[PDB]
Formats: structure tokens, C-alpha cells, sequence
């Protein structure tokens, strides 16, 4: 409310609600990725676990944004959550490529909101993103890039072997 | 690589490689300062320890920059490391004056890189420097200034006495 | 200084300063090797760790030489540190071959300094090298030779598979 | 005896007996130095302790030589122990200068015996000296040189002040 | 001696001395196998360890036979120990095939000595072999046969890969 709100633009408020929607959509995408790798005809437990953990992390990011919206006196507004872009996610390589495309879209949304906060002279917003989001996203994208390189090295002429070995020896089960 | 790189300018990448070189050069200067105060004809153990700890801290700073270069998808490029500016470092006062000149050159390089990141709208870079470098450097320069004042108070007409007492009663052995 | 110096030739003093430069150059080479294997497009953590540990070990060797220089009353003299011979290090096999070439150059420098100490009738120098350097170097070169053989066995017709498996099952992560 | 003796020259045997005499004489000199600094008109406890510890260390060195003489099948032969060179030892500076002259005479005797062992192709003798004596002597002479430099820095125009402060703040009480 | 000897034939006594020689020869063969797999150009630590443990076990078997020879009042007689049949042992498969040939020769010698004890009505001898040797040998030969099958499965078209993986994932390091 207006009782606490100070230096918190309507533009930032609306962009925070849109970023909550993006993070919840990303969480839903990772929920779908994780259950796909739990199928009996896919059966890669370390890949399931990897994506299920990211579903939780993206939900938590949305909840931290909503907490901050209320700390600044803005009002949460929820929109429909679109379903994920695919029903089946292919190989671990296909899934990791889709994940890094998703993360770079979140990172660009964070950078766009930081730029809006900078333009609005909203240093609390800018610090909030720097402290809780920007480095978490750079670290995650580096880890996904590391995983992509290792998955790609393992395809060789024996793709099933490579997919098994990556799941067994890199990912957590 | 281009697989992870996002919002990371070639200007920042090059300036990070130059700052790694500056931090490694500073580490090498402090290595030389510390071994000079271990000479049998100098023999000030607390001064040796002070500079040897700074050699480690500046190496660690370079390694954190290199880690960040790879997290952003830039490429580390190493150059020759120039030898320190002196082979013998004079009195503890001379050495502490040389140290604060070195630290203010590092601090200005940090501030210049922060300004470049600001101009490039690179908030991850700016936060990285604010979080791991800028306050560490202000604290160190304050401590060196405190030490300079105490060393200067102790010169009096008995410079050897004063140098001994500072090493014994302020510095760590 | 001349206050403590005894049986410590100017030839040995100068050769110890050159060996410090060689060890620091080797440390710098291993720093570069380790950050190359941390690139997102290389991404071999066990290889990164292997080389980063050697960077530390070679720095420590240089510092033990400098300590000994001062214990004998010689004077440390630092020179420029040349950059490593490559900016990119190829495969783990290429990197391990470069590492064993580097180590055999250090070992020959140790053996040359031992021979000079022998010729100068400097038994403290000879014992110092025997006690802290010669067996450490033989052990390291044996381990690198063991690793080269295992890497070479794994190339087969599936080089990426082999590189992954060596990193996962031999090297430490 | 001839029952165990092997590769142990009569020259080395005699030189070991002479070195025992030198170490016992050095022990006796340090006994005198320590009791002089315990006089009520001298009264420098940290200096007393420093020299009394060296009296013990030099006795222990003689006893290790005698143990080795019997392990090699040589025969200990004792000679008269000459009294120390002074009855009163002056200032801490005078005493530390006398101590480093004494230690460099012991070190030259060690180096001479090592050279004789080398010439006699007696590697057990050479290793024994390298392992238990040569580095102990280099470390001690470095510490004495460090102390001389600090004592000299403290003389200034207030020699009594400096002598008190060195004893209080460097030496152990 | 005749003071304790009872029901212990000269035939059994001589055959026990021959079996000691066979076990010591087997120990020597396993010593050679283990050091071959420690070569830098072979470098299979789990294979080294496997054979070095068998060298110890075969020595211990010989020592238990010698203990029993003296408990029965026979007299140990030692013969020359022939060197192993090869200086280089080929692949892990070649080495494991040589090991099972060696073990089946030991097992046949045990069975022959049991038959002699049976014929001599020497139940202490027969029980001694049943209790300490016959099942140990059946268990070892089963384990070697298990290993041969797994090594053979791994040759495929990538023999170096298979040899590495067997050493890493079956044998102990
Ligand atoms: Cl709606
Ligand atoms: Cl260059
Ligand atoms: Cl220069
Ligand atoms: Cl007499
Ligand atoms: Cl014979
Ligand atoms: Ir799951
Ligand atoms: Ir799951
Ligand atoms: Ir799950
Ligand atoms: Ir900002
Ligand atoms: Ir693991
Ligand atoms: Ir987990
Ligand atoms: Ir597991
Ligand atoms: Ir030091
Ligand atoms: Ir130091
Ligand atoms: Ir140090
Ligand atoms: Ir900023
Ligand atoms: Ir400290
Ligand atoms: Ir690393
Ligand atoms: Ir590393
Ligand atoms: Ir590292
Ligand atoms: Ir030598
Ligand atoms: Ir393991
Ligand atoms: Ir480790
Ligand atoms: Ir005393
Ligand atoms: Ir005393
Ligand atoms: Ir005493
Ligand atoms: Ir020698
Ligand atoms: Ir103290
Ligand atoms: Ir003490
Ligand atoms: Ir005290
Ligand atoms: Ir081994
Ligand atoms: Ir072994
Ligand atoms: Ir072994
Ligand atoms: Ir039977
Ligand atoms: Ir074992």
C-alpha cells in the first residue's frame, strides 16, 4: 500500500509481476522435464533429479520476488501459467539445450528489470537482483554449459552409452 | 564460450585480463617485500609476515577474477609478469609507503573497471567488484594508513628503536 | 649478508635465483593449464584440479628456495616472469605431455644445481635439494607417466569417451 | 671393534673425536655465557635462557657424535676440555658476536669432516652430518644473525634501553 | 626330530618340502607380476595390488607348511627358487590366464599331497590341507575365473578401454 510504498514505480511493480510469471513458467517447464526423465522408457534418474531441483529453485525465486513486491508495497497480480513448450523432451542433450535457452531468457529478463530499476533510480530493486538473482543465474548457466560440453563429448558413435555414463558419473543419484 | 556468454563485452573481458596481470604483479611485489624483511641484515619478522600475507591475498584476488572470467564465458589471457620495481625496499616506512602507492593503483584499476561495467550495463560485473574487491581494498588502505601514522610517530630521533618497537608491538609474530 | 654467509658461492646464489624464476614460471604455466580446463567449452574438473594443485606446489617450491637463499645469506633477485608457452592447451593428453616436458626441465635444472653444489663442495645445498626436491620430482614424473599411459589407452576410436572416463575415474573431483 | 667396523677410516675416527671435543668446548662456553647473564649485576634472563639452551644443544650434538662413533666401531677418546675464552662476556651484543664466531668455527669443522668423508668415500658419515648437523647449524647461524641485526638497531644513543627491550621483547622469559 | 615324530612318513616330509618350493616360486611369480603392472608404461594399479596381495598369500602358505613340517618333526630343506617364467606379462588378460594356470598347478600339487597322506594313513596331514589350503585354492580359482570372464567381456573392439574399466571398476585402488 501507499502506507509503506516509497520510490517504487508502477513500471517496476508491473515488471516484477511479469518476472514472477516467467519464473513460475520456468518452474513448470522443469517439473515437466523431470517427470519425463522418470518415465520407464526414459529412465535417467540423475537427469530427473537435476530438473526437479531446478523446478524447486525457480519456484523459490518467484516466491522471493513476491515477498519483495509486498515489502515495497506493490501488489502481486497473477496471470495464467502457460504450459511448457514440449510434452516430450528428447535426449539429455536436447533437454540441457532447452534448459540453457530457458535460463538465458530468465537472465535477460533479470538484466532488463535491473536496467529499468537503474533508470527509475531504484537502488533497493537493483541490489535485490544483484544479491539474490544475477550471480545465481551466471553460476547455473556455467554449470549447464559445462554439462553440455561433457554430454557432447560423450555422444561419439555410441550415444546410448554416453547418455548412460553422463547420468551415472556426472549427475546425482 | 558463446554457449554461455551473455551481456559480457569484449571491453570488460580484456580489462579483466589486464586486472589479473595487475593483481599477479602486486602479488610478486609483496613476495619480494616479504623476503627482503627476512634477510638476516633486515630481520623484521612481523614485517615479513605482513607482506607475505598480502602476496597471498593478491594471488587469491587474481584467481577470483579468473574464475569469474570463465563463469561469464570470457577467455583468460596471460601476459608476462614484470618484476617488482625495487630489489631492496629500505625501511619499514619506505616499504609501507610503497605498499599504499601499489594499493591505490589497484583501487583505481578496480574503480575504472567498475565504471566500464556501469557504462556497458553489466550489473553482474559491478556487483562482483562491489562484493569481493572494493571494500576489501578500502579496509586494507585504511590499515596501511593507520600503520604509516604509527611508524611515522615512532621515528623521533631513535629510528632503529622505533622500527623495532612497531614490528614487536603492532605487527604479528 | 656476510654476517652469516659461509661456504655459499656466488655461482650457487645466482643459480638459486634462476631456479626460483623457473619454479615461478612453472607455477604460472600450471595456473593457465588449470583455468583452461575450467572453461565451459572444456569442462574437465578433475584436470583443472590436477593442474591447480601443481601451480600451488611449484609456488611452494620457489618459496622454499627463497627461504634457503636467506638462510645461507644470499640475496633474492627477481626477474620478469615470462608468460606460459600456450594460451590454449588442447586435450588432456596434450596438456599432460606438456606437463611432463615442463617437469623434466625442472628436474634437469635441479640436477644441474646439485652438480654445481657438488663441484663447489656445498653439502648443505646438495642435502637441501635431495631432501625437498629430487624425490618429489621423481614421484611427480612417475605419476604423470602413469597418467599418460592410461590416457593413451583410452583414446581408442572414441577419444571424447576416453577423455571423460579418465577425468571421472582417475582424477579427483 | 673390528667385528662391526666397515668402511670407517682411522682419519674419520680421529676427526670425530676432535669434533666431540669442539662441541663439548662449545657447550662449556655456552654454560659460562648463561651464568654470566644470571649475575645480579647483569640480570638479563632471556639472554641467560638463550645461552643455557645452546649449552644443552651442543652437549647433545657431542653425544650424537659419540653414539655414531660406537655404531661405526670406532673408539671414543676424550681429551681435556679447555676453559672458555672469557670469564666475563660484556654486553648482549658482545656475547651474540662471540656466539656467531663460535658457531661458524663449528660449522667449518662440520664442513671439513664432510669433505674428509667425501674423500674417504664414507657416505654414512656424510649423510649423518647432512641429516643431524649441517642444517641445524645453518638455521642457528641465521637466527643469531637476525638477533645481531635487531640488537644493533636498538643501540641508538640509549644502549641500556635497547638491551632491556631486546631481552624483554625478542628473547624468551 | 625322532623325539616328537609319529606317523609322519619320509615321503610326506619330502613332498611338503617340494610344496614349499612351489609356493615360494608362486610368490616370486606374483612379485614379478605386480611390479610389471606398476611400470609407468603399464600403469594398472588395481592389477598391481591384486598380484602383490597374492605374492603375500603364497609366502604365507609356504610359511604355514614350514611351521607344520616342524610341528610333525620333519626337517625343512630349501632348494633354489627358479625365476618366474616371463619377464613381461602382457595384458591383464594374459596375466590373469597365467595366474589361473599357476593356481591350478598349486591345486594339483595339494591334491597329490592329500592323496599321498591318505595312502600313508596320515590324517593330521590330510586335515591340515583341507583346513588351510583346499578351500582357499577353490575360492581363489573361482575368483580368477570370474575375473577372466569379465575381462573377456570387456575386450570388444576397444581393448584399452576395457582394460582401464576393469581395473577401475572391479579391482581395488
Ligand atoms: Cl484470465
Ligand atoms: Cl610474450
Ligand atoms: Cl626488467
Ligand atoms: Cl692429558
Ligand atoms: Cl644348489
Ligand atoms: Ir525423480
Ligand atoms: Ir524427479
Ligand atoms: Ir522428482
Ligand atoms: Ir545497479
Ligand atoms: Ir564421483
Ligand atoms: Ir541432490
Ligand atoms: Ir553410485
Ligand atoms: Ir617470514
Ligand atoms: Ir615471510
Ligand atoms: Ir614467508
Ligand atoms: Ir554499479
Ligand atoms: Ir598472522
Ligand atoms: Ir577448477
Ligand atoms: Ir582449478
Ligand atoms: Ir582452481
Ligand atoms: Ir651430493
Ligand atoms: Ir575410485
Ligand atoms: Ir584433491
Ligand atoms: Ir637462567
Ligand atoms: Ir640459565
Ligand atoms: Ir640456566
Ligand atoms: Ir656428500
Ligand atoms: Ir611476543
Ligand atoms: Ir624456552
Ligand atoms: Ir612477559
Ligand atoms: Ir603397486
Ligand atoms: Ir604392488
Ligand atoms: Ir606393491
Ligand atoms: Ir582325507
Ligand atoms: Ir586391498
Amino acid at each position: 500500500s501507499s502506507q509503506i510504498r516509497q520510490n517504487y514505480s508502477t513500471e517496476v511493480e508491473a515488471a516484477v509481476n511479469r518476472l514472477v510469471n516467467l519464473y513460475l513458467r520456468a518452474s513448470y517447464t522443469y517439473l515437466s522435464l523431470g517427470f519425463y526423465f522418470d518415465r520407464d522408457d526414459v529412465a535417467l534418474e540423475g537427469v530427473c533429479h537435476f530438473f526437479h531441483e531446478l523446478a524447486e529453485e525457480k519456484r523459490e525465486g518467484a516466491e522471493r520476488l513476491l515477498k519483495m513486491q509486498n515489502q515495497r508495497g506493490g501488489r502481486a497480480l497473477f496471470q495464467d501459467l502457460q504450459k511448457p513448450s514440449q510434452d516430450e523432451w528428447g535426449t539429455t542433450l536436447d533437454a540441457m539445450k532447452a534448459a540453457i535457452v530457458l535460463e538465458k531468457s530468465l537472465n535477460q529478463a533479470l538484466l532488463d528489470l535491473h536496467a529499468l530499476g537503474s533508470a527509475q533510480a531504484d537502488p533497493h530493486l537493483c541490489d535485490f537482483l544483484e544479491s539474490h538473482f544475477l550471480d545465481e543465474e551466471v553460476k547455473l548457466i556455467k554449470k549447464m554449459g559445462d554439462h553440455l560440453t561433457n554430454i557432447q563429448r560423450l555422444v561419439g558413435s555410441q550415444a546410448g552409452l554416453g547418455e548412460y555414463l553422463f547420468e551415472r558419473l556426472t549427475l546425482k543419484h
